[PDB]
């Protein structure tokens, strides 16, 4: 039967799912690791022990334990991102959408979700892979990995909580795909990993880490880079946050063994309740438990790895959205509100700058403020709001990604850069937020093709165009069909294209003026002072 | 006789001079101090001893000893600024143009020339006061003062070469005007001092210095402010440069007395020959012997004086030209030439930045470079050239002046700001230089009214308009006739007007973006690092 697949770990039974007046196969909730529960919490993952009989893969699995966004109860804009399945530490499963009839050896795409390493679910409606798998004839896989303390508590030197285990979960899923995707009709030698936000940083981290490189062929990074200021911490900071977490739960802090034991006896929600109390600074776009530069998963600092060309050399396709920063200003910066135009006063602007660049001294803050202020109209509420939006987006997403693309392109085999600037016609978030962080995902996964979702014909066309770009790239290493051509990004010309409902346009040096400030000047200033 | 005036110092005989098909009286070469020759070199000036008989004031006096510009022999563009009379240390004289018939008590304007405190002559063709005196019915006076080492060698603590003596020469001339202008038909209670470049800085210095304040009523500053980075040095730097000058002339440096004695035995040209060798840095728009913050002429630092409102409170009219920096880049920056378009490479740009901000460390240089570079087109020769032009103009003239105007306006009785951006149709300097430092002078002095000079009718109209603005301001403290109105500059609105052949336009916050960088950010950065 088409819904029955025998893998190296055992047999799995899928289910037929309808999609755009047709059907395909779906194998949901396939385990790729032993449940990281009990004495295994914080530990590196273990491969799932093979099973006898048939594994029922007809329904979505549980979501990992995580902070749940309750800032706007009942509001779909924020709740569509929250876990939509019961949460549980027993959450290491993957999902696969397979075209019908089953392919023999087709292109494979593996999705990595990414809410700042503290949130994410492979089961969100916006991650339904049936549309992409069906439309582009690719085997679509979505994995999962532990987030929050569960996946990133780091007490370097300890083997019980070494850190980066959430990344290792991802790696184990990729290993499983590499070993078994052939049985689902996928070609294990043509696997493209792609993710957004922390998922985008994750993709880049697998490109960097020696132990992950051989597990995939190509990569796509959306609004996220491995070198993002929020994507990793030093072994020392990781340890500090781990100890501080223990302090919040009245744990014995005499030894790593004492701390870990205590943390393992706590219920999942107890860790989540105090998770945010360990951040070192009052800030936005900063998360508590994230990957650590340990000398193992990451041999050396990310910058020296990028500079020496110490990473997987292949083709990459990546880009950013127009207003990456708006979402984070809304959730934490004074003056912003979901139901107002959020015009910002000169004072809230300064408070925003402080929250946006927590690690900066006064001179650094002045440099930022000067760089983003229109001194011929410094009290313009809209300009202050948009200025902060750009500050947060440039610092946390765009400029770190541009640094990565320029460093990578020097050794890579092909780079394609995009700038997504289309605001969906059916967004429920206010207009001032613009093209929000994470909102290119629905186009990548083809939601606009679903009539009931109220997208415009132009948006459906955009989705199809993006899906075909992503799938063609995954298949050939070039988004262009062998129409206007998406030029290759080169060190010299640095071309990129815009992704919107208007006729494609090619541009050059994406926000270069600002990124030179964030990538070259500010770091030098903070280091000299 | 109309050409005979009895002053408190003796009788003087003037001469009738033709002007625009008419005539007026001119009393040229009137001495206001004892010749600062011999043992008086470097000393404070002494009042001229009264004389018996009639002083022949029919011809221009000698010009003070100074460096002579030979960068373009035979070229009028540069030579029209060189001394046009024999040079001599016996140069402390003033010139007066009086309307005919002689007024009884009319508005007085005193011009102060200013080539970086190292050059200047009251006899230049562009300083002919007959046009302004005649056209506006004002008594026009042009004074003189020692420049170079002769007027500013400073060995603080010594009474033989205390420094600032060139400023004291100016003061003595103003004292003479205050005491005797009534006999020429001028009203000593309505004297406006005005000057350009170092002359503009001088005007501001008389506004600041307690001992000069009571000698005039109003002030006009053109392309120069007292706080300019090149307008003054500390007592320590002044001493260092004085000693270094002695070192260049093989002087005994055991004591101030030894050094001064040696310097006084040297011929004037010997000091001038090595004058430029004492600068501390390789730089442009920096001069060797300039005013010193001595605690006497200047009670305290200029900034604390400006901040505490410790200065003469009256009305001021001041402004700048569009391309203040071009002239200095041409004479000293790599890549610039008088006969080429001077497109600058990225490397010469960096060399230019270094020469423009000599006192800055590498971080400071990077900040400047970043601020003036268009990173979407960093190798554009014209943009690099224009960028350097702006850097030099903003740092040395415009931003220091804007800082002065904002500090002054807080305590002053009325401020009028202008931005001169008309390039004369008959300039012989290349087009890339634009509206050059010092080129608004010919319009202020009315040269365009002279047909033989080949100006356009529109330029004649502009000159008349400017002359009437200057004279009406000198007379009433308001440039506007009791036509489009020149708005008052206020701390709040910060309005100013443009001066060109096009219909007057009012603007706000003159180059505020750049000046915040130069006046607030860069100083803070250099101080923190
Ligand atoms: C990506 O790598 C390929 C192969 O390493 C580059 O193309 C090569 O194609 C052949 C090998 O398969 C060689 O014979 C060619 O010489 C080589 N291409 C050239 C002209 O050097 C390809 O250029 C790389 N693409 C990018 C964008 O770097
Ligand atoms: C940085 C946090 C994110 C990102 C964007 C949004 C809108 C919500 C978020 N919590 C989230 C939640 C779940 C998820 O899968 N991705 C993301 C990406
Ligand atoms: C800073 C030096 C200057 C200024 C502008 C020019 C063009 C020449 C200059 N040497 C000069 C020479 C004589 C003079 O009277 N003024 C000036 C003003
Ligand atoms: C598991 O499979 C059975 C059929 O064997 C069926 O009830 C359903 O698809 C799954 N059970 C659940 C989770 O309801
Ligand atoms: C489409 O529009 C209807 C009615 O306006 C609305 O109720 C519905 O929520 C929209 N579609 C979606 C995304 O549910
Ligand atoms: C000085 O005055 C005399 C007349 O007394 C006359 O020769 C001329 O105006 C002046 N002399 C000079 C400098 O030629
Ligand atoms: C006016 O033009 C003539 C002829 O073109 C030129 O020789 C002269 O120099 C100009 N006028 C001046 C400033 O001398």
């Amino acid at each position: 039967s088409e819904l029955l697949v025998n893998t190296k770990s055992g047999k799995v039974m899928g289910t037929r799912v309808p999609v755009l007046s047709s059907h395909i196969s779906a194998f949901l909730g396939i385990p790729f690791a032993e449940p990281p529960v009990g004495n295994m919490r914080f530990r590196r993952p273990e491969p799932k022990k093979p099973w006898s009989g048939v594994w029922n893969a007809s329904t979505y699995p549980n979501n990992c334990q995580q902070y749940v966004d309750e800032q706007f109860p009942g509001f779909s804009g924020s709740e569509m991102w929250n876990p939509n399945r019961e949460m549980s530490e027993d959450c290491l499963y993957l999902n696969i959408w397979v075209p019908s009839p089953r392919p023999k050896s087709t292109t494979v795409m593996v999705w990595i979700y990414g809410g700042g390493f503290y949130s994410g679910s492979s089961t969100l409606d916006v991650y339904n892979g049936k549309y992409l798998a069906y439309t582009e004839e690719v085997v679509l896989v979505s994995l999962s990995y532990r987030v929050g303390a569960f996946g990133f508590l780091a007490l370097h030197g300890s083997q019980e909580a070494p850190g980066n285990v959430g990344l290792l979960d991802q790696r184990m899923a990729l290993q499983w795909v590499h070993d078994n995707i052939q049985f689902f009709g996928g070609d294990p030698k043509t696997v493209t990993i792609f993710g957004e936000s922390a998922g985008g940083a994750s993709v880049g981290m697998h490109i960097l880490s020696p132990g992950s490189r051989d597990l995939f062929r190509r990569a796509i990074l959306q609004s996220g880079s491995p070198n993002c200021p929020w994507a990793s911490v030093s072994v020392a900071e990781g340890r500090r946050r781990a100890v501080e977490l223990g302090r919040n739960l009245n744990c014995n802090l005499n030894s790593d063994e004492e701390l870990i034991h205590c943390l393992r006896e706590k219920k999942p929600q107890e860790l989540i309740d105090v998770e945010w109390n360990v951040l070192p600074f009052d800030s936005i776009f900063r998360f508590s438990f994230v990957p650590v530069i340990d000398g193992e998963f990451f041999p050396t600092s990310l910058e020296s790895m990028l500079n020496s060309g110490n990473f997987k050399k292949t083709q990459i396709l990546l880009g950013v959205n127009k207003d990456e920063g708006s979402f984070f200003l809304l959730y934490g910066a004074p003056g912003f509100s979901k139901d107002s135009e959020s015009k910002i006063s000169r004072e809230d602007f300064m408070s925003g700058v402080k929250l946006s660049v927590p690690h900066a001294n006064d001179l650094g803050l002045d440099a930022v403020t000067l760089q983003y202020t229109d001194w011929m109209d410094d009290n313009n509420g809209i300009k202050n709001r948009d200025g902060l939006d750009d500050i947060v987006g440039d610092h946390n997403v765009i400029c770190p990604l541009m640094h990565f693309v320029n460093k990578y392109t020097k050794f890579g085999n092909g780079t394609y850069l995009y700038f997504f600037n289309h605001r969906a016609s059916n967004l429920v978030w206010p207009e001032w937020m613009g093209v929000i962080h994470g909102y290119e995902i629905e186009f990548v996964f083809g939601l606009p093709l679903v009539k009931e979702l109220n997208y415009t014909a132009e948006e459906e066309a955009l989705s199809r165009r993006i899906m075909h770009y992503w799938a063609t790239f995954a298949k050939t290493g070039n988004p262009n069909e062998p129409e206007s051509k998406w030029p290759l990004f080169t060190t010299k010309e640095q071309k990129f294209i815009d992704l919107n409902t208007e006729p494609m346009k090619v541009h050059q040096r994406l926000r270069v003026q600002m990124c030179v400030f964030w990538n070259q000047f500010l770091p030098k200033l903070l280091n000299a002072t």
